[PDB]
């Protein structure tokens, strides 16, 4: 009884949410993107399931009958299953998009173009609308809906639950894993320094006679080569020769980190900005340490506030107007970006990729915690004969409709140039 318009008020978003999403791509420049469009097929599948799957399955909850008759309710059993396998079809046409657009960012050839997308968003509805076909096909009565003519069919309904929902899920989550293998790396500290430093294999003696090897490593205290190769054979525990491998450079910068770590806690102005910094931060403040020294980054007194005081902005700005800004702009660059951001941006690349990557999997991640359960159930009831209630076989196809409500809330989670379109719009 209460349950009523609990699930009225949800096809009222629905109706709202996926029709504000499809005004904001005609209404914004910025949002015309080629792979935006497979983001408003997916919007037009969800949008049918608000206007006319959503109302219409209201009315068999309040009357168990239905007032529909053969014209309307042949059409609400075309439009559940041809909206459903189109949003299917829009998410895995959606995929393998993404996957030639990470593998291929040269397909200047006509394939990242509207004559191309909308030649693949067309004929994904053309495989979507055959379900209007075995819905007047009975040539080949019960209380949970309309009815889809082959209820009774047990091995006509695993087939299409495979073709249309099995066989999708399984190549979409293969083309996905293949998506996220192409942008993993998400760095660390020692790939951060070995952007800034550099890592070098070879003991270099530069022009005042210092012996560097690895991520700016100094061998102290090494009048000649063969001092700096005989302390360098100490360190690493083998005779060198001067060349030390990757993962030795690795082992040494290691010590050379816990040394820098040491050495900022030991520090009066440092330990306190250190200690209120996160993961990322520490690293731009040992990569400052690393450059100038715990006394040098400790003459930084505001920007040091600011960071301690959580002003990330009020710090970008100020580093920015620092000497050692003007010294090494590059570096003193990617390391207030990342003071900035708390991210390690700065350091990565396909940045755009990566974030329309975690966006893909937003929707993917939505798409199967859905719809699963309700695909899950249908592989109980196939030789159970109805070994649970209707009371959730209920939820779980309602769980399916909350995808239609949840997508449109995705879009601006992940995406900036739809999270700034949605607040405009908002306040007028
Ligand atoms: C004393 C022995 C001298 C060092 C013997 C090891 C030789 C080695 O491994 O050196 C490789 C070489 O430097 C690649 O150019
Ligand atoms: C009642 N309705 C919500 C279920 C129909 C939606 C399906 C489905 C279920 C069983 C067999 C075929 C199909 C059509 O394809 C789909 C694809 C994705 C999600 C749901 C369905």
């Amino acid at each position: 009884m209460p349950l009523v318009v609990v699930l009225s008020t949800i096809c009222l978003v629905t109706v709202g949410l996926n029709l504000l999403v499809l005004y904001a791509v005609r209404s914004e420049r910025k949002l015309h993107t080629v792979g935006n469009l497979y983001i408003v097929s997916l919007s037009v599948a969800d949008l049918i399931v608000g206007a006319v799957v959503m109302p219409m399955n209201i009315l068999y909850l309040l009357m168990s009958k239905w007032s529909l008759g053969r014209p309307l309710c042949l059409f609400w059993l075309s439009m559940d299953y041809v909206a459903s396998t189109a949003s299917i079809f829009s998410v895995f046409i959606l995929c393998i998009d993404r996957y030639r657009s990470v593998q291929q960012p040269l397909r200047y050839l006509k394939y990242r173009t509207k004559t191309r997308a909308s030649a693949t968003i067309l004929g994904a509805w053309f495989l979507s609308f055959l379900w209007v076909i075995p819905i007047l096909g009975w040539n080949h009565r019960r209380e949970d809906k309309c009815e889809t003519d082959f209820y009774d069919v047990t091995w006509f309904k695993v087939m299409t639950a495979i073709i249309n929902f099995y066989l999708p899920t399984l190549l979409m989550l293969w083309f996905y894993a293949k998506i996220y293998k192409a942008v993993r790396q998400h760095c660390n500290i020692f790939e951060m320094l070995r952007i800034d430093e550099g890592l070098r294999l070879k003991i270099y003696k530069d022009t005042e006679g210092y012996y560097t090897i690895g991520i700016g490593h100094l061998l102290t205290k090494s009048p000649s080569l063969n001092a700096a190769k005989s302390e360098l054979d100490k360190a690493i525990g083998r005779n060198t020769n001067g060349v030390i491998t990757k993962d030795e450079a690795e082992k040494l910068f290691n010590q050379d980190v816990d040394a820098a770590v040491r050495g900022i806690l030991r520090n009066a102005k440092l330990k306190p900005v250190y200690d209120s910094l996160d993961a990322v931060r520490r690293a731009a403040l040992i990569n400052m340490v690393f450059q100038m020294g715990e006394t040098g980054v400790a003459g930084f007194t505001n920007s040091l506030r600011m960071l301690q005081q959580k002003r990330w902005d009020e710090a970008a700005v100020n580093l920015a107007k620092s000497r050692w800004y003007n010294q090494t702009p590059n570096r003193a660059k990617r390391v207030i970006t990342t003071f900035r951001t708390g991210t390690w941006d700065a350091y990565l690349h396909m940045n755009r990729e990566r974030k329309a990557a975690k966006q893909l999997g937003f929707i993917m991640a939505a798409f199967i915690l859905c719809w699963i359960p309700y695909f899950i159930f249908f592989m109980v009831i196939a030789f159970c004969k109805n070994c649970c209630n209707e009371h959730l076989h209920m939820f779980t196809i309602w769980l399916g409709y909350i995808n239609s409500t949840l997508n449109p809330l995705i879009y601006p989670l992940c995406n900036e140039n739809f999270k700034k379109t949605f607040k405009r719009i908002l306040h007028i």
